[PDB]
């Protein structure tokens, strides 16, 4: 009945060189805590408000919700997009998908790569599955606005592009995150959450 | 719980001419009746929601919930707001705050007038109360989204400008229909939320 941090399904230094493990334990344990913790703050405030009829106060409430749910969903995911035992390419279906809709699977992570170096701010970039058109889709998302809340799409593969997702170890240079990542991408969960569309 | 469409203070035809009768029978009846009923929807598929945890649907339904509870909301104090037996002037506490706050009330007229000339798109003018601040304060909001609920101000006197708050009747010229709402202002009412700002 209410929202938990889930654990890291590896050591935090598991995704050196590529992601330290200073990083890795700030983001889960401090970050991702705090955005669940407020989450089950706020959906107890919405709660609350929903049972009065308070419109006033629901819609206040909203940022935070947005905010804090959109983290808490944002990051489950990623820390099973990653995994030490990642990299590479994808196989099977998922592979055959990204050759048909994005032409190669290096045409694909360009575009991936350019749709998260281009948010301005903080955010992410997204792979997701677009169920009424029945193909993959490429979008990005402001802050920790969620994919599938607000635009529908199921997600596949997200990188969070937040500054505390890289800067201790990258400083600026975002992009050099960004070639990092790829080496840690966990295709095996990124193909089960593709066939789970299908 | 079950929001309901508040009767109007008055007839559909008593704020003529300034606001014609269709246009208030259509934004009464059809208009506000729809965010409510709207609104009922999205506020039990929430409450569904909240005791499944699903954050995901909580997030997709937000922009219903803010666009017909903004609109529940700011069209609930519209209606109060105006009044057959309005027009003119305040008096008392809150003429006084106008004239500090704005400088006249003369010169308040022209400031939310502006800021109501001013939305793009659909949106709403108000003349708010800031509690931390303790006086006047002038906002516009697009589409419905309400005055207190993204912006802490207490709502005092709003002005509708989406097109079908005017279009039958002033069609494209927005300013002839701001000019001709101040004939029916319910400065009584504003009067009252004002007050009840501070005691
Ligand atoms: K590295
Ligand atoms: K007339
Ligand atoms: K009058
Ligand atoms: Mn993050
Ligand atoms: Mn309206």
């Amino acid at each position: 009945m209410k929202h938990s941090l889930p654990d890291l399904p590896y050591d935090y230094g598991a995704l050196e060189p590529h992601i330290n493990a200073q990083i890795m334990q700030l983001h889960h344990s401090k970050h991702h805590a705090a955005y669940v913790n407020n989450l089950n703050v706020t959906e107890e405030k919405y709660q609350e408000a929903l049972a009065k009829g308070d419109v006033t106060a629901q819609i206040a409430l909203q940022p935070a919700l947005k905010f804090n749910g959109g983290g808490h969903i944002n990051h489950s995911i990623f820390w099973t997009n990653l995994s030490p035992n990642g990299g590479g390419e994808p196989k099977g279906e998922l592979l055959e998908a990204i050759k048909r809709d994005f032409g190669s699977f290096d045409k694909f992570k360009e575009k991936l790569t350019a749709a998260s170096v281009g948010v301005q701010g903080s955010g992410w970039g997204w792979l997701g599955f677009n169920k009424e058109r029945g193909h993959l889709q490429i979008a990005a998302c402001p802050n920790n606005d969620p994919l599938q809340g607000t635009t529908g799409l199921i997600p596949l593969l997200g990188i969070d592009v937040w500054e505390h997702a890289y800067y201790l170890q990258y400083k600026n240079v975002r992009p050099d995150y960004l070639k990092a990542i790829w080496n840690v991408i966990n295709w095996e969960n990124v193909t089960e959450r593709y066939m789970a569309c299908k």
